[PDB]
């Protein structure tokens, strides 16, 4: 099974009214979500920080949760399909676009939900403390290998986004899976990895209705919400009703076990030599704009979709 | 072996003499328990909070414990059979009135003490984290699986009430099952977990007495007790004296990592599309009453009860 | 006539928010509960605390109202019919739903509605003190006999709740009935009561709806409600779907002119020797659970109902 | 190899001065000690406090670290005999003096050298976190059970104290190992046990000299010590010089994760039928003092000495 990631991708004021809205609203709309036969799970990313790249972005921080105004924040929802996501927008499109209504008021900029294809990964389920014996316990049984341990709701996860030159996907690709495989097996901390294709995005997920739509979507609190229609027409899309963008936009989901691990452990593609010339000639030669990595908390997963993978 | 559960279930005042007079009087009583050869073993509860389930409960909070008051206070007892709890409460009639009437003055509700059959079960022995390694050799000697590991005194129960609709018995117990099995291969965080009936309460342990014996127990401080007697007579019951309620109480037992893996764990029955299907189905459909879920902290155990069941 | 009560029961944050949205919200309900012709009047009840009852629950007060959390709040609605009360939260669901949306944020536990009998009563008409010298007047004018003064908004309600072991609930009631009567005549500052039984529940004011209306519930913020629909079916019933509860639960409604009077008095079923063998005899012997006794506030009344009873 | 432990008992001020001089002088004790091809290792413990045993001492708490003045200090050295710590006494006696006279400035009894027997023990040798996972699979290896972990200086100690009625020796020695045993296969976080009998007190050790030392011994600040001599003379002892004590004394010595699991684990004794009884008549039929558990944290551990035990 690879399945599709749709990332809800916005930017929200950093103050406290904002966690209490995402403590409220947010668990309602995975409800809603999760009604579909589709829907395989979800990741609430919040970001913390960047890597500041020994000073190529030396205004920023690893940490930098209270001066980050506005502050990323990701919603992965994982979906057997496209139709899957589109077909829960439009039949709950009444009851989402209330409870986004409620969320919009923290707001800076989004949303924007493209989406993403699962490239290649090597992520573990995700687990608890109190799990480790058992699945040490069971990995022998079944003569399996132990996976790194991704603590449920406590770890880092970082995103590094690239835009690669037209022609250069393969190579990328390649040069990607190289680089993270070497970064596995040999840098401390590194819980799984992740590389993710934009092909398309979603108009309705995007909050990029029709012109009517939009009028009618600001004259409302969230009680009377504009007709499910878009600038695409008003059906369920099989495939994305936008466009991917071009240069093909690559996500880079990488995890470890804590902010100084992904921050000494991204850095190794400048301090060890062999990595450095993997990654230099596998990705940095491919790109056009990149490699930015955004530091995250994921405040909460449901991480069944992990299961099948590969 | 299925042993019985006697749960003393009581609201206590949240004040700092309520926590000095749990630690004074609270290991005495059950030192007056454990005189008996068919005490099992116990389980002290305090209620931290409650799940808010989306907004359900949206007065409450996972913590509650600076504001919750008065707070639950869960005393599980564990049994051979009810014969044998209701002879020890007879046989240490005197010094159980002794001991209580010093808590009567941080009791807000209660006593209440219903007998509980363990329909099904799946719960781990308790450890510490020294004996975790020890457990992990034993279980692959015998060939054994690694259980989840529950920490004696440091991990979080919760306890959901459930009021089953006349003749919806067995299916709720299998739908309940099914839930938790679920919850237990696929939740981070999950420890174990119990399903609980109610089939009677105990007249003595819920401080019910004949009428003559409610008014001496309050003409007394501990030293002068009435009279052992019930309005179902004197004598030392083989079966609770009273029934049990209708519509048919369950009580689900899980035991998490933290409030945190508890609070998410719960919500999987909302946000996992396949959960959300067999609780709906095997659970919610055979309601009349909840669920209502509180978080309790095991203040003291005695766990070896834990070793037979199944 | 002898109307139906609901009782709805919850218990809520004590917290300044709280009286808020029961000055906003409350109102609207009511209003939505007077569309309908078999409405005969409400009281809406707030906890100030509980009887100590000499110390058999020593950690609580008679005046709780500071440190209280979660309070009770029960909300009486009186009607001619159980059929009326289900058809005016079937006709109204959208609206209810939409106003308690916005209650369920200080909601702790509840609600929860059951339907009670008047098995017998001695209730004056409320009034208020400007009223008392046409109410002596009249009543010299009918020949009838004066009342006990029920101040409007300015007295104290006490809710005894007992439950009644299988086959005892004649002798009960009549007991309860000798007790109340005797108290009535030679307590100061008794001014009415009420003997209520539970003969069963309403589902929809119970917020107990089918599994999909009950994801669908937390879905919204109360714009988008779920469809009327129940564990019972989506038809409105001319009797409760939910039945009554075993033990069955008896509520001894008694009004004082204050705290204290409510205190002295209802002690005086122990310090007064030929009340405590009436009660005794005729109340506690035929008892499973309590009396526990819940002191209320009445915050807003519309009294109208008490005018016919007897 | 069954070694003979001298434990070195004082209590200290519980004052910063304390601390300083044991940092300053106690290691070079030990390294004085340790000169001697007998000495096999030590165990410095700090009394942090004792089990209350359920208000049968209700003055002290299993915490006492900021109250207790004085407070027990109990200094383990191994030895292959008694005939090497009298030796190494001896053949140390001016640099060892010239030491403890600047430890006799905190000191408020003490110190008192008893010589003890381990009867029967089952001790884990310690290690650290880092140190566990290769534990595990050297165990695996040597087809090894995994012992407890004992954390180097990271645990508790307790001792329990009891005095043994003539002639209840052997049966005193065999219920207690069943009690030890019973509670390291069922109680949480156990770490280890040890039966130690006192057989005799070193009269050096003790500071217990013939009646010009002690004259002398007072008359210097530390450099001019007396010469070595006792009440038994001045010749090195193959045997203890004193007597051991009647009533024979019994020290038990349990290894716990944390204070919490000791007062927790230690309280089986009375709250689990089964343990209760094996303790009541193997350990408690046979006493005619006790017992009595003080709490110490280890404060220097040289545990090589546990390695060859059994
Ligand atoms: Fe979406
Ligand atoms: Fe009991
Ligand atoms: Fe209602
Ligand atoms: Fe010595």
């Amino acid at each position: 099974e690879n399945p599709i990631i749709a990332i809800n991708m916005a930017k929200i004021a950093n103050k406290p009214d904002s966690y209490e809205t995402m403590m409220k609203v947010g668990p309602k709309v995975c409800i809603t979500t999760a009604s579909h036969p589709g829907f395989l799970g979800f990741e609430q990313l919040l970001q913390t920080g960047i890597h500041p790249m020994a000073g190529r972005y030396g205004g920023g921080a690893v940490d930098m949760r209270e001066t980050l105004n506005p502050m990323g924040m990701f919603q992965y929802t994982v979906w057997k399909d496209v139709h899957s996501h589109e077909e829960m927008h439009h039949d709950n499109f009444k009851e989402i676009f209330e409870l986004c209504s409620g969320c919009l008021g923290m707001v800076i900029e989004g949303p924007w939900e493209p989406y993403f294809e699962v490239v290649k990964s090597d992520l573990p389920q995700i687990m608890s403390m109190t799990d480790v014996p058992q699945v040490l316990g069971d990995s022998f049984a079944k003569q399996e290998r132990v996976p790194k341990v991704a603590l449920s709701s406590q770890r880092t996860v970082v995103i590094g986004d690239h835009w690669v030159m037209d022609g250069h996907e393969k190579a990328f690709e390649q040069g990607a899976t190289e680089t993270l495989e070497w970064m596995k097996a040999n840098v401390p901390g590194m819980v799984g990895w992740m590389i993710m294709k934009q092909f398309g995005v979603s108009a309705i997920g995007s909050f990029q209705l029709d012109p009517e739509g939009a009028m009618k979507a600001v004259s409302t609190l969230g009680a009377n919400p504009p007709e499910y229609n878009t600038n695409y027409g008003n059906k369920v899309h099989d495939k994305p009703p936008i466009p991917g963008q071009t240069p093909t936009q690559y996500l880079v989901h990488i995890e470890w076990e804590s902010p100084e691990h992904a921050h000494q452990g991204l850095g190794h593609v400048m301090v060890d030599y062999e990595l450095r010339q993997i990654h230099n000639n596998g990705v940095l030669a491919h790109l056009d704009k990149g490699p930015y990595y955004m530091f995250f908390s994921p405040m909460m997963e449901q991480g069944l979709w992990r299961k099948h993978l590969k």
